[PDB]
C-alpha cells in the first residue's frame, strides 16, 4: 500500500510529478531530478551504478511532456523525445519528505550515537570470532562507530594482529609513523609515545589536516610498572564544557591552533597543520576533536591579546576530561586490542619505568572512517 | 639589529615579556606563552621537538618572577623556582605582530596562487631530471602547488613510473582503486573513467569526505580517435561565478551534496559521502571543489523546493568551466605525466572509439596534500 502506486501525475506547469501511494500518503519528485536521474542504458552505467548524462545535457527549466503509470512504475516522455521508466519502490525510497530524507540518510551514516562517562561498560567482543564470523565484525564496527570503541580479547602476544583486522576492515591507513607502528621505550625518540613518560589525553595526529578516524592499539607486552590507559568521551565533555563555560567553548571552537611533527621515521617528514581544537560541522554540532599537547606547535598564530584567554580556556577543557566522572580507566593485557574513534576520544597512559630491556610493547595501526563504514555498509547488509 | 635584544622586562603586572629589540621594534610575549613552551629538557623533548609539558602543569595566571637578558638570551625564573632559558632568534621568529605572523605562515603553508585561463601556458619539467635533482623536484613540487599542474615528460611508456614518484614525494594515497590503477576501456566497467566515454570536468572520488589532495596521470599508451585532456582552474572559475552569479555561488557553497560508490576493485566497497560543491573556508575562500556527475548520488538529501534552484546554480557553474576563457586543453603523449591539484582543478577527457584491442592506457594514483607539502618544506631547505 505504501509502496504501490494508486495514482501519478504531472503537475506545477508540469515541473513536479506527485505519486500518490496506495496508503494514501503523496510524493513530489521535480522533473529536473527525473530527468538527471534516468535510470536508461544511455544516461545511466549499470556496470558502475554511476551517472553517464552530463551537467549539459540537461534542461534545468525541463517538464514532463507525458506520463502513463501502473501499481509499479512510471513511464514518461520528455519534450525532446528521450524517454525514461522509473520503478515504485526506487521512488519511494528517494522521496523528498524531511521524514523520507532522514531516514535514508540514518541508514547511510549510523548516527545513532551514545555518550558516556565514567560508568562505561567497556563492549567486548573476541578477536578470532570478529575474523570469522559477519554477525561479530558487525557488532564490532557498528559498536565502534556508536559508541566509539570496542576491545578485543583473546588476540596472540605477537605483531601482525592488527594488520589482520586492517584486512577485515579493507585496508589500513599508512603515515610516516608507518603502516603499523611499535609503541615502546626507544633511544632517540622521534615522539613522546615512544617514551616511558606519562600520555595525557590527547587525539593522534592532529599535525594532518585529516587526522586517522580510527585507531587500533594491541598489547603484545605490559609493564606491571604502570602503563594503565585512560579514555574520555570527547563528544559528552564538549556538551559539558559548552553547558558550564560557553566562553571557553566559544575560543575552543573557533581558534585556529596550528601543530607540528618534524623527524624520520618511514620516511623523513616535516608536518605542519592548523585546527580548532574543537570543530564544528555547519550546524554547529562538534563532529572533531583535534588535539595533541606534545605535538602543538610553539609557533601560535593569534594576536597576543588572544592568547592567555586561550589557555585559560584549555584548562578548562582539560580539566573537565580528568574529572572522575568523565574518564574511565583500565588496564590493557597481553592479547586485549582497542580499536577507537580517534575523533572522538581522547586517550592516554600512565608512565611506567624505564629498564635495560623492553617491558611495554604495543602495536598500533590507523584506519580511515570511510574504510570502516563502507565495510560497516556491507556487513549489515550481509547479516540482514 | 633587528634579532639582536637591546632591552628585555616584564610588563602588566609581569604577565607579558617586552623585548626592544637593536633596530628599535619592539615584541611581546605573554608569559603563559613563554612557560608554555620553555625548551628545558623537563618540558621539552629534543629528540622528538616535541612538548613534554602538560596543560595540567600549566598556571594559566602565570607572572614572570624574574628576568634577565644579554644581547643573545633572556633567562627567566618561575614563581614555582621553575627556570627558562629563550633565544633572541627563536623569539624573534615567533613574535606575535600581525606582520612576523603572516610572515611565518607563508613559509610553513606556501599560499602563493597564480590563477589561470585558456592562457595556461603549460609548466612542464623532465621526469628524471625530478627524480636525480632536488633543485628540479623543489620546483616541480612548488610550481604544483602555486600554479596546480605540472606536466614531467621523459618517462617510460610502462607501468611503475607514478610509482617512482610517489617515492619522490614520500608514500602513495591507496583507495579502493588500488596503490595504483588502469585507466582504459574495461569489460564490465565499475566506473565510467573506465569506458571510452568523455569525462566532464570532475574532480576525483568526492565519494570519500577526504578527496585525494594531489593526482598523478601516466600515459602509457594514447588513441589517435579522440582523449584529449582538458583541465580549469576550478578557483578561478568560483572567482568568476561569485562575481556573475552570487545567488549560484552562494547556493553551491552552501548545499549538501551527496556521492556514492559501491563495487568491488582492490576491495569490495560501498562508500557514501555529503560535500558542497564549493568548500568555503571560515574567511569564506574557496580551498575546494568538491565535484564528479558521475558519482554524484540519486539521493539528494535536500527539501522538494532547493531542487531544481541547485540544478540551476550547477549548469551555470558547469558552463564557465566550458568556457573559452577558462578552459585548456592539450592531449598526452607516452611518456608524459601530469601531476595536478585534485582539489582546485577540474580535468576531464574526450571520448574515442572502442575496439578489440587497448588503443588507451594511462596509469594513476594519488598522494595527500601533507605528505607533499612535508617534501616541499624539505626540498627548499635542502635548496636553500
Ligand atoms: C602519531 C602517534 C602519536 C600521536 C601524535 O604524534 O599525534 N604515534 C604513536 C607516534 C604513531
Ligand atoms: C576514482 C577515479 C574516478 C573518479 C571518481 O570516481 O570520482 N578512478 C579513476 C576510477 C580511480
Ligand atoms: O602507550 C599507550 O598506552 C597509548 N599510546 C598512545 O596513545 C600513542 O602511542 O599515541
Ligand atoms: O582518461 C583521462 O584522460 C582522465 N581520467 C580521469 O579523469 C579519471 O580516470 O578519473
Ligand atoms: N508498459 C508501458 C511501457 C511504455 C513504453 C513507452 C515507450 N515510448
Ligand atoms: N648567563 C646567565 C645564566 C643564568 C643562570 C641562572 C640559573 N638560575
Ligand atoms: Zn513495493
Ligand atoms: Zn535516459
Ligand atoms: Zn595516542
Ligand atoms: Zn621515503
Ligand atoms: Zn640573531
Ligand atoms: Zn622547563
Ligand atoms: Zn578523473
Ligand atoms: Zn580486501
Amino acid at each position: 500500500m505504501a509502496c504501490t502506486i494508486q495514482k501519478a501525475e504531472a503537475l506545477d506547469g508540469a515541473h513536479l510529478m506527485q505519486i500518490l501511494w496506495y496508503d494514501e500518503e503523496e510524493s513530489l519528485y521535480p522533473a529536473v531530478w527525473l530527468r538527471d536521474n534516468c535510470p536508461c542504458s544511455d544516461c545511466y552505467l549499470d556496470s558502475a551504478k554511476a551517472r553517464k548524462l552530463l551537467v549539459e545535457a540537461l534542461d534545468v527549466n525541463i517538464g514532463i511532456k507525458g506520463l502513463i503509470f501502473d501499481r509499479k512504475k512510471v513511464y514518461i516522455t520528455w519534450p525532446d523525445e528521450h524517454y525514461s521508466e522509473f520503478q515504485a519502490d526506487w521512488l519511494k525510497k528517494r522521496c523528498f519528505s524531511k521524514q523520507a530524507r532522514a531516514k535514508l540518510q540514518r541508514e547511510l551514516f549510523f548516527p545513532e550515537c551514545q555518550y558516556w562517562g565514567s560508568e562505561l561498560q567497556l563492549p567486548t567482543l573476541d578477536f578470532e570470532d570478529v575474523l570469522r564470523y559477519d554477525e561479530h565484525a558487525y557488532k564490532w564496527l557498528s559498536t565502534l562507530k556508536k559508541v566509539g570503541i570496542v576491545r578485543l580479547t583473546g588476540a596472540s602476544d605477537k605483531p601482525g594482529e592488527v594488520s589482520k583486522l586492517g584486512k577485515r576492515m579493507g585496508f589500513l591507513y599508512l603515515t610516516f609513523y608507518g603502516h603499523t607502528w611499535q609503541v615502546q621505550d626507544k633511544i632517540d625518540a622521534n615522539n613522546v609515545a615512544y617514551t616511558t613518560g606519562k600520555l595525557s589525553f590527547h587525539t593522534d595526529y592532529p599535525a594532518l589536516h585529516h587526522p586517522p578516524g580510527v585507531q587500533l592499539l594491541h598489547c603484545i607486552k605490559q609493564t606491571v610498572t604502570g602503563g594503565d590507559s585512560e579514555i574520555v568521551d570527547g563528544f559528552n565533555v564538549c556538551q559539558k564544557l559548552k553547558k558550564n563555560n560557553p566562553q571557553a567553548f566559544q575560543i575552543l571552537s573557533s581558534t585556529f591552533v596550528d601543530f607540528t611533527d618534524i623527524g624520520v621515521d618511514y620516511c623523513d617528514f616535516s608536518v605542519q597543520s592548523k585546527h580548532k581544537i574543537i570543530e564544528l560541522d555547519d550546524k554547529g554540532q562538534v563532529v572533531r576533536i583535534n588535539f595533541n599537547n606534545a605535538t602543538r606547535d610553539t609557533i601560535f598564530d593569534v594576536p597576543v591579546e588572544r592568547v592567555q584567554p586561550f589557555y585559560a580556556a584549555l584548562k578548562e577543557f582539560v580539566d573537565l576530561m580528568n574529572s572522575k566522572e568523565s574518564k574511565f580507566t583500565f588496564k590493557m593485557n597481553p592479547g586485549d586490542v582497542i580499536t577507537f574513534d580517534n575523533w572522538r576520544l581522547l586517550h592516554g597512559r600512565r608512565s611506567y619505568e624505564a629498564g635495560t630491556e623492553i617491558s611495554r610493547h604495543l602495536e598500533g595501526a590507523y584506519a580511515d572512517w570511510d574504510v570502516v563504514m563502507s565495510r560497516l555498509r556491507i556487513l549489515r547488509q550481509r547479516v540482514e
